[PDB]
């Protein structure tokens, strides 16, 4: 199938997501400030995606000044040499990040900084789950505000899944699947699992 399902969605993003467990926290803690500060600058978005490249530059790369280079510092030895255990992570991430808007990037920011990614990590992976098969225009029962999140025209969860392309609404049915946000979506859901993973 041309498709993915959540499941290989979530296998896929746990590839990835298993072995940040094992990370030391006070890097993951680190690399989470910078990723803050990346989140909230565009242009510090690009200049670090441009560093790392893929993770495939043979050489040392060259610091960085601002968040790019706070979240560079985290992955680098002495030299400069990125430590592929913590860049190709970070190079998903950004990947992924490229999916979503500048809105979005800052809403993710706002997750990061007050400690709270499980919710919409839950909402979003929920949604996903719920959907199938994505290619199909569904109308959902699930409310977000019953999984205990802010729901309504402006919230969070709201403009997280409105830049998405979904069909929100105050009243059921609060969110209609549209298979245009399903690469936002899941680009999306990796984005929240990998910061997740993290914490």
């Amino acid at each position: 199938a041309f498709t993915e399902d959540f499941q290989g969605l979530r296998a896929e993003v746990e590839t990835i997501s298993k072995e940040l467990e094992l990370l030391d926290r006070e890097l993951c803690q680190l690399l989470l400030e910078g990723l803050e500060g990346v989140l909230r600058d565009q242009l510090a978005l690009r200049a670090l995606e441009e560093a790392l490249e893929q993770g495939q530059s043979l050489g040392p790369v060259e610091p960085l000044d601002g968040p790019a280079g706070a979240v560079l510092e985290c992955l680098v030895l002495s030299s400069g040499m990125l430590v592929p255990e913590l860049a190709i992570p970070v190079v998903y991430l950004l990947g992924a990040l490229t999916m979503l808007s500048e809105t979005q990037h800052k809403l993710l920011a706002e997750a990061l900084e007050s400690q709270t990614l499980l919710g919409p990590l839950e909402l979003v992976g929920s949604l996903l789950e719920q959907s199938a098969p994505w290619q199909e225009r569904s109308t959902m029962s699930l409310p977000p505000g019953l999984l205990g999140n802010s729901w309504g025209e402006g919230a969070p969860a709201w403009v997280l899944l409105d830049e998405c392309g979904l069909e929100l609404g105050e009243d059921t049915p609060h969110v209609c699947w549209e298979p245009q946000a399903q690469g936002r979506m899941c680009a999306l859901y990796a984005s929240l699992a990998l910061l997740s993973g993290l914490s």
